[PDB]
DNA sequence: GGATTACACCCAAGACACCAGGCACGAGACAGAAAAAAACAACGAAAACGGCCACCACCCAAACACACCAAACACAAGA
């Protein structure tokens, strides 16, 4: 708790219960912790290996 | 080494320090530092033995001369 800075944020989130498919999608979500500090468009790109 | 990286708006969710060694006071012990005395240097006073002038005699130094040897112009030889 005392190291909230330098800790990953948003690893836990409030489950989305607006509709059923939103819940099913939130339970299957993934996150790359690149951060928005940086305009490198490469890791944002759909890649061949994503198939 | 720092410093900057769209603009506006909506919603939800959690916390809004707890707990542990330092300042003061709280008391011992060798070290930060102070007091003393005894073997350290010198100087005053007495004792007698080492130092200076005689006396003295035998051993080294100088003179005389010896024969002996090293040596130096030159009459002769020589290329």
């Amino acid at each position: 708790q005392k190291k909230a800075m330098s800790s990953r944020a948003g690893v836990s989130q409030v489950l989305n219960r607006y509709t059923y498919s939103s819940t099913l999608s939130h339970l299957r979500r993934t996150n790359t912790p690149i951060g928005r500090d940086g305009k490198l468009a490469k890791p944002r790109q759909l890649h061949n290996t994503h198939w």
